[PDB]
């Protein structure tokens, strides 16, 4: 993901 995944 870009926010923490």
């Amino acid at each position: 993901c870009p926010f923490v995944c």
